[PDB]
This record gives structure tokens, sequence and C-alpha cells, in this order.
């Protein structure tokens, strides 16, 4: 039976991971994976996960089954964090969300959801986007189209050209947008544009699915949000896949959720009895920890108070490497402006290096980035930057 | 979009959970949801489970992710248990193992990689079996066909007619079996058997795919694996899909693994980068926790030790319940005789009740059942054994 079985390449993402430590030389740099890392680059587990940790260990008296869509309060607490504690969606009961094994498990999920309940064919992704897209989606019998985006001359977003794409997608087509921090480019649209393409898509009849992953990231928790609240006042219908990996360093504990919304309340309680159904043919139920310490947290006053400022030291050491990749690569003479990458947004730049550069700085200095030249800005720290700045300078 | 959606019928399993705390009535009784349950009506989280929660409270840095097929050594000691430490599987580097989010996520990744990677199109599965088998299959596009299995009239395994079903498989079918505990009836082929259908199964060329989600329930560990390892010596190929689920009370952390065999390394290397492709664009990567915990556990002779010991009480009681109940049905003049009971092995006993019997005996008493008459042994107190009983006997 497997005799015939061809070898898949590997994960252009998660295949550098091999890479990195397959190569034992000295000084290697890790600029690909996008995993948060401090000063001393180290992926810590959060500090009000640690004390939220402690409480379930304390206080958890049984393993037994959670439910299809998870922890009731965990799902309340995401939909107040997407929609704002306001929020007529809520009050109305028109959300309904359902706990998922990471962000990625929330677009599978949504996929699925899609591919056997409703008349949808085609996907529509930004181009360029995060690889993983493509294959989601596909995994469903999805088609996915590419509508332009970034505009690689000027590091701007070619609005025009991202109108002019669009406009071939069908009243009935899902479109996929990032709510914040664009993977890979770092650039979002303005709340004015976010408003405009709020009002084209109900024009044109577009399903909206958001792609949440970075919530916390750009500005803010609520304004992270605010395009994704644009469209929500405005759509009667929507999808919204949003994970917790990144802005609680819950990486590996796969925690995340799918947030379907409707007219009315009857109405997206027969949908959403339908992704239930598409979770128990996949995975049965969602894992408690991950989800059990997000609600946890985002209960306790004293926890949740804690966890944003870790998240505000993040965003802001981020935001700190940036400029100094910027200065650094000024500083060690690079035959070119970077400045544009001081203009994005989240953990990515994406620095323009060719597919060819990258492989040279992969081979011959050790330094891992992705093949798209994209770079994990939160990969940076003052230790490493010299060396960092030197590889490239003498790549260009 | 959703306007036309219908709503999914209930879970026939899952289901019960959502009826059983939506009749507020004192004396329910709960014997659906195959979930384990000590002598006070608790289903307690494992003394093993909460120190090694602890050690890794104590220990972990980071949440980094995991990589797509989860913890080496949690892979690595899986494969022993379901081989043997001897095993020249193991020796020869056939196999290969990927952590996946409880048994249902190892079944699907299965089916998705099947269906994208083989020629597969059709599955074999037992007529009874886990209700949720032929969604699971479906769910990827295959198909499923029944094979006789029970003998209702004399609550035996018909083998005649397993053999006689089977005969219409062709050569690259898929044939499901339970590795022990059969669910829902709880009768196993004895190793003679086994040995038979290993044979069989050889000549007439098809897959074996054993779900493993009862390991230990029946006579022990290494026993309840010898219908496997029969077929393991006699396969080139085959694949393993097993749950830590009730074997380490770890239901809700969702800890599983999809154990792919085939003849050599180099093929079965091949193969195996298919499965984690399938697995990226599902969920991308397993969550950590229950994993680690058993990872833990199956690592330290001390914790393992107490581990052993805690399934070993937890298989016992079942035993005993089992015993009680025929004793007190024959007490309460039960118009039959349920003897055969005590001949089945696991947390269920497949009662004989009629669809419209469990209905009534809901209704009625409050006493929960699945529709097919399957009934949690693992449920069942001294404490409510009596109340119980006479539900059914004013039922027969
Ligand atoms: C745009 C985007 N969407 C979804 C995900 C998947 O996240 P998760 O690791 O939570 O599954 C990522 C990974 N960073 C992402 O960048
Ligand atoms: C036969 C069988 N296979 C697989 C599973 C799924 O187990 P899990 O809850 O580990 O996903 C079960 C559930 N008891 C089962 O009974």
């Amino acid at each position: 039976m497997f005799e015939n079985i061809t070898a898949a390449p590997a994960d252009p993402i998660l295949g550098l991971a091999d890479l990195f430590r397959a190569d034992e030389r000295p000084g290697k740099i890790n600029l690909g994976i996008g995993v948060y890392k401090d000063e001393t680059g180290k992926t810590p587990v959060l500090t009000s996960v640690k004390k939220a940790e402690q409480y379930l260990l304390e206080n958890e008296t049984t393993k037994n089954y959670l439910g299809i869509d998870g922890i009731p309060e965990f799902g309340r607490c995401t939909q107040e964090l997407l929609f704002g504690k306001g929020s007529a969606l809520i009050n109305d009961k028109r959300a309904r969300t359902a706990q998922t094994p990471g962000g990625t498990g929330a677009l599978r999920v949504a996929a699925d959801f899609l591919a056997k309940n409703t008349s949808v064919k085609r996907v529509w992704v930004s181009n360029p986007s995060w690889p993983n897209h493509k294959s989601v989606f596909n995994s469903a019998g999805l088609e996915v189209r590419e509508y332009a985006y970034y505009d690689a001359e000027n590091h701007t977003l070619d609005f025009d050209a991202l109108i002019n794409s669009l406009n071939e997608a069908q009243a009935g087509d899902v479109v996929l947008f990032h709510g914040c921090c664009h993977n890979p480019t770092g650039i979002d649209p303005t709340l004015e544009q976010w408003q405009t393409l709020a009002q084209l898509s109900v024009e044109k009849g577009w399903l909206p699915l958001f792609d949440f992953a970075y919530q916390g990231f750009a500005r803010g928790l609520e304004e992270d949000a605010e395009g994704l609240r644009a469209f929500a006042a405005m759509h009667k219908e929507l999808i919204v896949a949003s994970s917790y990996s990144k802005n609680f360093g819950l990486y590996n504990e796969r925690v995340g959720a799918c947030t379907l919304v409707a007219a009315d309340s009857e109405t997206v309680d027969r949908a959403f009895s339908q992704m239930k159904a598409a979770i128990r043919a996949n995975y049965s139920n969602p894992p408690a920890h991950g989800a059990s310490v997000v609600a946890t947290i985002l209960s306790n006053d004293a926890l949740r108070a804690i966890w944003e400022q870790e998240l505000t030291d993040m965003r802001q050491r981020i935001q700190r490497m940036r400029q100094l990749f910027v200065n650094t690569l000024q500083e060690k003479g690079a035959n070119r402006d970077f400045s544009f990458i001081i203009k994005q947004n989240g953990m990515f730049s994406f620095s323009g290096l060719t597919k060819e550069q990258v492989l040279r700085l992969r081979e011959e200095f050790g330094v891992y980035a992705v093949a798209s030249g994209r770079v994990n800005v939160a990969g940076m720290t003052p230790d490493n930057m010299a060396p960092l700045c030197e590889a490239i300078v003498a790549v260009l």
C-alpha cells in the first residue's frame, strides 16, 4: 500500500526547525519561525500562566470530557475580546464560539464546516500570506484564489490593486482578511480602509473570514480589533478564527477559537450544530489545559492585570528591536534604505531579501529566515544584532 | 449563507450529556458516556497524573511549539506499549508515531492520510461499532461497509459470519479491528481467532487498522495487545490509532497517537512525511500537556509503578460492578438471564434493552443509557445499583 508514497516536501516554516538543530555550528541565529524571544533569547512561559497553572493544579478535580465546543467561559471571554463588552452581537446572542486546537484548528473546522453545509467553492487569500492558509483550505476541498495586496517597490498596501483584484470575486465567495499584523508583510489597512472594505464587502456579497492570531501585537487589544468590529457592525454573517498562541505564549498548548456569527439567535444556533458535528468527526472535543489557563487569567482581574502588562512588554521589546535592526543595518554599511521596516506591525518584517540571499545567509552565516525573506524581529536581541546585520550586509 | 442550514441531530453519545443535566430530578443515574467512576460516583484525576503535573509545573521553561509529530519520548513509549520492548518492528525502525489530539484525532489523521496518498476507497467497520467511526471516515471521503460480528441470541462472537462478511472485502481495503474491549459489545476474539484473522488478512490483502482505546481494561497491558502483536508479526504494513483517555483518566486533555508501520525504515519514513503534511493542514502540532504527563509517568519507575496499580484498581472495580449488576438484577426479579454480561470485557455491557425500553427508562426513571442498549458498567456503584436494577426490571 505504501511502496508508491512520495515524500512530501519540508514545510517552508516548520521545516526550518529541523535544519536549525541539524547544523552544530556555534553562532547560529534563528529568525524563521514566529515565536517570541526575550532579551536573553529565551521563550519563557508567562508569569500569569505559571500562576494560573498552579491554581488549576490546586483546584481541578476531574479530567472528564469537555463537551464539543469546549469551556463556556472561554467562549464567552473570547467574544468580549473580539467584539467588545458592549457589542450588540453579544447581546442579541448572534455569535457562537467553539474552543479549538489553535488558530490552525479553527481555520480547518471553519473550512470543513463551510465545505459540507454551504455552497462555498472558493476562498480568497492575500498575496502574499501565511503559507499554511492554502493547505488548510485545500484539505477541505475548497479552492484558493489570490488577491493583490503588497506593493514591493514602495512597501505599501496596494489598495487599488487589492480592490481591483477582489472585483473578480462573486457573491457567496469567502474572503480571508488578517485582523492585524499581516503575515508576512506586517502592513494592515487603516480604519478608513477597513471601513471601505466593510462596505464593498456587503454590496458584493462576500462572506468575511478573519484570521486573528496576533491580537494585541500592533497597538493594543481593543485597537487591533477595530477592523473586525467595523465589519461586524455592517455584516449579517461572518466567521472569525482567533489564536492565543502568541499573546499568551501558549504555542504548544493549542488554544484558539472559531467564532460563528449569523443574523439571529435561531439561525446561528442551527448553523453551529453542524460546526459541532464537524468537530466530533475530527478530534471530538478540545484539549482543556491551555484554554482553562486563558479563561482563569481572563476571569481574574489580578491575573488579567499582570497578563496585559506582560503582553505590553512583548510588543514594546519588538518595537525596540525593529528600530535597532534598521539602525545597526545602516551602521554596518547596508547598501540600502530599510526604513520601511519600522512601519511594519507585529513580529515580522518583509525584508526584501531574495530567495538566493536567504539561501546564502543560511549556508554561509548560519542565519535562518523564511524563503520569502520574512524575518522574525521578535527573535532579535542586542546580543545577536551585530552578527546578524553583518551577515545581511555581506549578502546585499 | 446560513439561512438554509439544517440542524444536525444530536450526537447519540455526547448528546446524552445535555439531556442529563437538563432534567433536575433528584435521583438521575448516568450510564451513557464511557467515563470511569469510583465507588463514590466521581471521575477523579489519577494520583500519578497529579504528581506528574506538579513536576511539569516545576520544570517547564517554555510552551514553544512541539513539532508536527509531538514529543519523541511519548512516541517511543507508546510503541513499546503496543509492540513490546523486544519487538523487531522497533529494532528495524519500521514504525513511526505521531502524537494526536485523542484517539478520535488519530483516526481522522489516518483517514486523511489514506485518502490523499493511497488508493483506499472503503473502510470495513464491525456491526455494531462505536458510532463515531462512520462519521470520521466519511469526513475524509472514504466509504464505510459493515461486517457481521455479534450473535444477539447467544451473546457470542459470530465468527463464521465475521469471516463470511469479510469475504466481500477486496485487496487494498481497510479493515478496522478493535484491539480489545469491543465497543459496544465487550466481546473480543480469542488469540487463536486473532491468529486466524491475521493469516486470512495477509492472503486477502487487507490493510489492518486497529482502534486501541482501552489498552489495559480487559486483562492487562501486555495481554490486551496480543491480537495486535499477532498481526504485526505477520503483516508488512498496518496503522494503529491508540488512546490514553481511559487508561490514564486524561479524557479532556486529548492524548492519543497514530502509529504507522511499513516494510522498512526508508518506506515508513516517506509515507510518514505525508502523514505529517495532513496534520499540518488540520491542527498544525499537538497539545503538549496530556502527552507530557503520559511521557513523564511512563519514563519514571516510581510514577509508572503507581499508575499501573491505579489502572489495576479501575479494571477490578468494573469487574466487581459487573457481577453485582447481574446478581442484583436476579435478586430484583428480572424476568431474564443476564449472565452473559459477566463474560464481556471493558467498560460496557450490551444489555439487550430495546430502543423503546431505553427511552422509557430515561423518561420514567431518569436512567440514562445509549439507544443501542449500551450501558456504562463503570458508572455503577453499590449506592445506585438498587434504584438502577429496579428501573430496569419494571421495564422488561
Ligand atoms: C496568520 C496566522 N494564522 C494562524 C496561525 C496558526 O496559529 P496556531 O499556531 O495558533 O495554530 C498563524 C501562525 N502564526 C498565523 O501566523
Ligand atoms: C472504540 C473507540 N475508539 C476511539 C475512541 C475515542 O477516544 P478519544 O476520547 O480518546 O478521542 C473511543 C471513545 N471511547 C472509543 O470507544
